[PDB]
């Protein structure tokens, strides 16, 4: 599934996911749009053999099953393929446990260098939330 920017937002709200752990919901949306542009089904292969899945791009290295990544832990109990659902729950989910972790939302590589200290309330400006 292909979000809208609002659509997200909303479905993110509803989840639980604005101000989580202090970070407001604009965050959340600019870190979607540029790990995934949004599309639920996105998947990325790391050069050591694991892969990013989902809305929110979670690397199978520390947080998902994906029987694929030698070593790796499920620290978010599931299938990789749970984060490519048109349902946002598993990934909203799993991405709280992961900004929970010591690093906040600097676990996001895409958040670090394009959402990070930048107008994020532009990504939710205007929406019906
Ligand atoms: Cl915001
Ligand atoms: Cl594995
Ligand atoms: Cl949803
Ligand atoms: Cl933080
Ligand atoms: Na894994």
């Amino acid at each position: 599934k292909v979000f809208g920017r609002c659509e997200l937002a909303a479905a993110m709200k509803r989840h639980g996911l604005d101000n989580y752990r202090g970070y407001s919901l604009g965050n959340w949306v600019c870190a979607a749009k540029f790990e995934s542009n949004f599309n639920t089904q996105a998947t990325n292969r790391n050069t050591d053999g694991s892969t990013d899945y989902g809305i929110l791009q979670i690397n199978s290295r520390w947080w998902c099953n994906d029987g694929r990544t030698p070593g790796s832990r499920n620290l978010c109990n599931i299938p990789c393929s749970a984060l490519l659902s048109s349902d946002i729950t598993a990934s909203v989910n799993c991405a709280k446990k992961i900004v929970s972790d010591g690093n906040g939302m600097n676990a996001w590589v895409a958040w670090r260098n394009r959402c990070k200290g930048t107008d994020v309330q532009a990504w939710i400006r205007g929406c019906r939330l």
